[PDB]
């Protein structure tokens, strides 16, 4: 009632380099799946905000696969767990949660009555399982290969047979049901990563690493022919190839490859139709792929969407993000556009009324990013745990990572305040603060440990959290600081801001406390009421654009509204804001809306009314 999630800009998959990525979608091809943390990802083809997420595994989620009835999904972790849950409400009540084995699952697939389930992987007592959804009674045996089973499919047609690829090069087919082994074959020499039957089950393809894509005989296996690549000797890529999957009418065939490109394929003629190239760097190279009723879509190792143009033959949209953790949010000056930096040093700009992003390149940090901020006049300042603190310029694109100012600091940052107007930018540093105005940095050793900075709208004072549990407040004269006064907390801070007026400064801590004080009366507390509602670590704090509400996130998923004019009310407590996710990042883009960042790699806008 107090709030509302108005929009996602969801997480990308999770991608390993040299790794399938296995993609699931719904019957009619709106929606395709994939997973990312704990989580299973519903993103829609033709939505940048409405992204939909269960997040109920305690274990990493490796494939998600919706049944064509599209009233269940089934969804498997590392641990050897598929989850088989409601898809039509957001309860999602489970219907049956089975243990296929000990290991993780790399491939799902659901027979064409949506009753049974085949779920492969890599596991100590069996490498393959196939049962019933609803009961998890099992339905056949997969033994028959000797190494992880990576990829499985039903013929969705009668005779039913299953088909899996395995680490031991081998491609088997089971028949049922009961299902049971029927016959391998060993056309391939490299794993097999994919094996998939076409729409009407006359017919299977697969590959795997050593290039080539096999045609057979849907109902007993027998090969009918190889793809050709005419401009190649014998193989239908020049490297390992993730993934195929079948266009709706059967007619062709799509292919995702190391090689970095997706290639169409005519079935009929066996000949490769477009070739299309993503990129040239490492991360271009093409790890999943799937076909859909409504799109064509291929992931890149740096886990960027695809969405193909079949008939063109090239990338009609990329979708970007991140699949590491997000630790800082800076939104432009115009409010048009929102910066986000993660865990590996990777930054995007998003514009915030779509959902469009665009991934900065290259990239300004090779490692962490404890905080950005955009100034009035367009540029990104970013510190790293790469002991720098670099400034990012416009010329290129919209922000130049193109070539700008690096600045070796003499000890690690931790947090960074910038005026709106760029002149004035400082980072609190393990051993100094560091302050930066117009190329000089001058930095200020400290005697203890920072952990966070603000600055003052006025530039008058600079706020410094410590590790010593005390908020060091400091005015600025120049590129020089003489503290004023020394705030005592009960644990560690972990984040200050001042309001935009001046009138207050914020200051959270490790013991869960959230606690304003009057700027103007020698920063006594603003009020005595206990604010401590978060149930773990506090993480970040920001203030409304109005001086008066201000929101938290932290380590317990929340994000928590406050109210300074009625200290006494209860706050707005958006739990799981972040399913099982700290919320490292907030801040206001106006008085009643508020943005997001987790751990989880999902940025989510909230509408809070008054
Ligand atoms: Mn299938």
């Amino acid at each position: 009632s107090e709030f509302s999630q108005t929009a996602l800009f969801p997480s990308l998959p999770r991608t390993a380099r040299g790794t399938a990525v296995v993609l699931g979608n719904t019957p009619a091809g709106d929606k395709i799946q994939y997973c990312n943390g704990t989580s299973v990802y519903t993103v829609p083809v033709g939505s940048l905000t409405d992204t939909e997420i269960y997040t109920e595994h305690s274990h990493q989620t490796t494939v998600a696969k919706t049944s064509p009835s599209g009233y269940y999904c089934a969804s498997g972790d590392v641990h050897g767990n598929v989850r088989i849950w409601d898809t039509t409400q957001t309860t999602h009540i489970l219907k049956t949660t089975i243990p296929v084995f000990s290991g993780p699952v790399k491939d799902i697939s659901w027979d064409s009555e949506s009753k049974r389930i085949a779920a492969v992987g890599e596991g100590r007592e069996r490498f393959g399982h196939v049962f019933l959804f609803d009961t998890g009674t099992s339905n056949g045996n997969l033994t028959g290969q000797a190494r992880a089973m990576n990829s499985v499919d039903f013929k969705p047609s009668r005779p039913f047979r299953i088909i899996s690829g395995s680490d031991d090069n081998t491609v088997a087919i089971f028949e049922g049901p009961p299902f049971k082994f029927k016959s391998t074959f060993g056309e391939h020499t490299k794993f097999v990563h994919s094996v998939r039957y076409n729409p009407d089950g006359s017919l299977f393809a697969s590959t795997g690493g050593d290039g080539t894509i096999v045609l057979y005989n849907g109902v007993d296996g027998t090969k009918t022919g190889v793809f050709e690549d005419d401009s190649l000797k014998n193989v239908a890529h020049s490297g390992s190839v993730f993934g195929l999957t079948w266009s709706p009418d059967g007619t062709k065939i799509a292919s995702a490859s190391a090689d970095k490109t997706i290639k169409i394929w005519n079935v009929a003629t066996l000949k490769v139709e477009k070739t299309i190239p993503v990129g040239t760097r490492i991360e271009d190279q093409q790890l999943g792929i799937i076909w859909t009723k409504q799109a064509l879509v291929s992931i890149s190792a740096n886990g960027f969407i695809n969405f193909v143009n079949p008939e063109l033959g090239s990338i009609d949209q990329v979708r970007y993000g991140h699949n590491k953790a997000i630790t800082a949010l800076s939104s432009s000056a115009d409010g048009k556009t929102l910066f986000s930096a993660d865990a590996e040093g990777h930054i995007n700009s998003w514009d915030i009324s779509t959902g469009i992003s665009n991934r900065v390149f290259p990239d300004v940090h090779a490692t962490m990013i404890t905080g950005i901020k955009t100034t009035s006049k367009g540029d990104l300042f970013t510190v790293s745990w790469d002991d720098h603190l670099k400034v990012v310029p416009a010329g290129g694109s919209g922000v130049d990572s193109s070539k700008a100012v690096a600045n070796k600091l003499s000890s690690q940052p931790l947090g960074l305040a910038v005026s709106a107007d760029g002149d004035i930018a400082v980072a609190a540093c393990y051993k100094h603060i560091a302050i930066y105005s117009h190329g000089k940095l001058t930095e200020v050793p400290i005697s203890y440990n920072s952990s966070c900075v603000a600055l003052s709208n006025d530039k008058q004072f600079v706020a410094v959290g410590g590790q010593d549990s005390k908020v060091h407040v400091y005015k600025l004269s120049g590129a020089s600081v003489s503290e004023v006064k020394t705030i005592v907390h009960p644990a560690e801070i972990t984040s200050v801001a001042f309001s935009n007026n001046g009138a207050f400064l914020v200051a959270t801590d490790q013991s869960r406390k959230v606690i304003p004080y009057s700027v103007a009366n020698n920063f006594e507390l603003a009020h005595t009421n206990s604010w401590t509602f978060h149930t773990a670590k506090v993480a970040c704090v920001s203030w409304s654009p109005d001086n008066v509400r201000l929101a938290t996130g932290s380590l317990d998923n929340s994000v928590i509204v406050w109210n300074m004019n009625k200290p006494s009310d209860h706050p707005i407590i958006i739990k799981g804001a972040h399913a099982m996710s700290s919320v490292n990042s907030v801040i206001w883009l106006n008085e009643t809306t508020i943005v997001s960042a987790g751990q989880d790699s999902n940025i989510k806008f909230w509408n809070v009314p008054f």
